[PDB]
Formats: C-alpha cells, sequence, structure tokens
C-alpha cells in the first residue's frame, strides 16, 4: 500500500496490537475530512488505508488513538493520542510508513518514504 | 510556571531556537480555542505561557511548527507540525520536551511536584 | 531468524542501508567475544546473524557502526556507535528484533521481543 | 560543569531519580578507564562528574544502569544498561540525555558554547 502504519509498545517490547487510528484529509475549505480508519493487527502494523488512485496530493494528518490502548492495560497515559500530519505525493506519488514507539509520558514518531 | 516547553534539535546537537508554538484548549463545542503562544529563547525553551489560576483541567494541544524551523535551516522536512495533545488534571507542573528530526520527533512529558 | 536488527535515517526518512555492525557474547570470564557481524540491506535490515541452537542464553551487545554511516554521508555524528546490550533467552528461546533510529546527535532504540 | 546528564522515565513521566552510572575514558590499549561516577539527583540530573581541564579530547564512555532503575520499580527491563559513546572535540558543554522505557532508550547530545 501507499501508506502503512506500525505502532510498537515500548513497555512490553511488543507490537502495538489493536490500536485503533483515524485517518483526515485538508478540505479546500481547510477543514479534517475523514479519509480511511482502522486498527492494528497482531504485528501492530495497519494496511490497505488506502490506494494509489485515491491517496492523491494533499495534507494529511493520523490520529493514533493511543489513549485508548494504555487504558486497557491499566495504564493512565499522558497523551490523548499521537497525531502524525504531513504533505503526501508532493513530487508524485510515494510509499509511506509510518512507524509510533509508545511509552505512556512519550512517543516518537517517524516517516520511512520510498519513491515506487 | 505550569507549563514549559523544551525543544531539542538531533541533527545539529542544539536547543531549537526560536521555533514557533501555539496552545490551545478544547472548547464544549469541541473546537480549539487558541490561549498561549510563543517561540523559543536561545536555550530551546519557552516559559510564561499560563499561570496556576488560568491553567484549569481540560484537554490541551501544543502544536509546534516545526516545519518553519527546518525551512529555515534549509532541510526539507516531513511532518506540518508537532502536535501534543493531553489532559491536565489536578500540585503540578508540566514540561514538555519535544526532540526535532526532519523525519522524525519525540515528546516527553516531565510532570512533577 | 532469532536475532534481526533494523535501522532507520531520521534525517533522510529512509532504511539506513550497508550499515556494519559487530555482536558479541559475554565470556565466562567477562569479555565479550566475537559472535557474528554483518551489514543492513536495501531495506535498512539485517538477517540470517545466528540460529536457534547458536544463540543460547547469554548477555549479548550488538554495536552498530552509526558513526561510519553519517561520515559516508557528510556528517560527523555525536556517537562513535550505537550500542544494545542486553541478556537472551533467560527464560527459554525468543525472536528478538532490535530496531535503531538514527540522527546525527540522536538515537533510540527498542527491542520486540515475541515467543516462537 | 564541561558534561552534566540527565535521564528521565518515559512510563511515570518523572525524572530518574537515584539512577547511578559510571564514565569511562578509552586508553592507549584500547580498555576503557573509570574515571567519573554518581547518581541522578531528585531532577534526573548528575552534575559536577569533571572540570574543563580533565575533561581533554578523547572517546568517552557513559554507561547508565538502566536494569536496577526498572528493577526497583518492579518492572522487568530489556536492556543491561544504556551506553553512550562519544568523541569530545576542541568552548563546549555537553549535556546528554537519555529517555528511559523498559524496552527501548532515547539518547541525544545537546552541545553548547
Ligand atoms: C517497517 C519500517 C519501514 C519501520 C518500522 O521500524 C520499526 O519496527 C521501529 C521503528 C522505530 C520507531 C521509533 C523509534 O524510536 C525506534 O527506535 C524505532
Ligand atoms: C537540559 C537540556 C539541554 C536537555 C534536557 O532534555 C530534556 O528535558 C528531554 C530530552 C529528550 C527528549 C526526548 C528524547 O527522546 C530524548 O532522548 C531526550
Ligand atoms: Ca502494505
Ligand atoms: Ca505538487
Ligand atoms: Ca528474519
Ligand atoms: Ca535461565
Amino acid at each position: 500500500c501507499p501508506l502503512m502504519v506500525k505502532v510498537l509498545d515500548a513497555v512490553r517490547g511488543s507490537p502495538a496490537i489493536n490500536v485503533a487510528m483515524h485517518v483526515f484529509r485538508k478540505a479546500a475549505d481547510d477543514t479534517w475530512e475523514p479519509f480511511a480508519s482502522g486498527k492494528t493487527s497482531e504485528s501492530g502494523e495497519l494496511h490497505g488505508l488506502t490506494t494509489e488512485e485515491e491517496f492523491v496530493e494533499g495534507i494529511y494528518k493520523v490520529e493514533i488513538d493511543t489513549k485508548s490502548y494504555w487504558k486497557a492495560l491499566g495504564i493512565s497515559p499522558f497523551h490523548e493520542h499521537a497525531e502524525v500530519v504531513f504533505t503526501a505525493n508532493d513530487s508524485g506519488p510515494r510509499r509511506y510508513t509510518i512507524a509510533a514507539l509508545l511509552s505512556p509520558y512519550s512517543y516518537s514518531t517517524t516517516a520511512v518514504v520510498t519513491n515506487p
């Protein structure tokens, strides 16, 4: 897929499984419109969010529901969610892997961008 | 201050200076109301954003303009900005630290008494 | 494999390719003995370092040569290398994925540990 | 001090207090010679490790006993310790920050004038 998200748990040393996330795309009127959503698999990965045809140029936001994840494990975390906002496909189609590493009071996010 | 933000540059090994950010508070209609902003000092820190009386429980967002920072250094960045969204809950001081790279950022909260 | 290492470049948003690393295992006399070595592929991954039979209980150190990596890209980085030291297989065989995220003055490392 | 270390806890959102560490300098025979050590304060910081005259160019290693820290909190950790190995090169102050999780750590250097 042109967009994949991978989430890891830094407390348990495991993929972060069943983590919900919503993707939005910024509309011409500057509002965030729903684009795609899903949950991470047993591998901590979410594939198949979109297609090369649908994933046009624009500004996208991935909101990862990290708070529900920690809560279900008995932990009250700091962040409401982890947010990743980026311009996609500005110079033609790319594949994007967004990786998030989660701790209760901290998170890291990185992007790997490759040319098809 | 009950809220301080510190920003570091992982490419140059330095404070991230003159980084602009806005702080928003979530309203009843679920929109973001601006309520504080500033830019980081030479030590990469932004102090004096709010007071104890003003900083009531609620959901807050700190939006750090990382894109402009990297653009001024001539480096193309991935993120439009870095956002930190959190609930403040009731003596507490919040220090939000953000470590910046062109294609990655990390943020941590140090919450003390 | 029971041991895999993945290295990413946070400046370029890409896998870190051709990154050398050496693995050592602590000997009975407390010295580090060479165990395995290799370089990351185009995917930023290094597979096939060892086998389940060879990868016995012990304390292992992965030394990732991050300095040579940055130097070849024209950057003088802070760290000599990134080091990952851990006890492996203490409770029976596990699979270990060590992920390192590199910037010139910072690095992060995480482990994903799974039960075969 | 020309060298300061700061350690933070990503699970509890706090300074990592009473974390022991040793600093070594690389010798001509390629062995590590101990030369400073201490444990972090209530602010998670360790100051006074060395002086400008003593802190000459060379390769240094800071070995942070993260395992003992997590063990005292009843949490099983992955790493034996966190090591930061770097060359000091010639006015410079080094601040080494380490952010700790049970299965992950990050370290950054802030090098200033
Ligand atoms: C599959 C791919 C291209 C990236 C996924 O990499 C990982 O499994 C973990 C990446 C990572 C993300 C954040 C970190 O702080 C860190 O040390 C590593
Ligand atoms: C006092 C000074 C110059 C930096 C102190 O650093 C912090 O308060 C937080 C640093 C930090 C924040 C996130 C990280 O992943 C990391 O490795 C370090
Ligand atoms: Ca895919
Ligand atoms: Ca365009
Ligand atoms: Ca493999
Ligand atoms: Ca055993």
